[PDB]
């Protein structure tokens, strides 16, 4: 149900987008950031903090990567990371 993880805006459909949360795409509402950049460029390839099904903040690749490295640290230390990643518990 809940979510609070970085991902890449890997595809866009309208106000909704299909953010790859580093393993599978989730439908995410972009109202808080807009589906396009200020210059009208579609946000495809940009990164975003997904929280409760909304774009909490749009972020750069480096910010997402740093956040993911911190976030995974609690469980990447064990093979449980693989059981999660290749499982259906998410």
């Amino acid at each position: 149900m809940c979510i609070g993880v970085p991902g890449q805006i890997r595809t866009i459909d309208g106000n909704q987008a299909k953010v790859d949360v580093c393993g599978i795409q989730r439908d995410v509402d972009l109202t808080l950031v807009g589906s396009c950049d200020e210059n009208g460029q579609p946000r495809v390839g940009q990164w975003v903090l997904v929280h409760v099904g909304f774009a909490m903040s749009v972020i750069n690749e480096a910010e997402a990567r740093d956040t993911l490295d911190a976030l995974q640290n609690m469980f990447d230390v064990e093979p449980d990371v693989g059981a999660l990643l290749y499982g259906e518990e998410k």
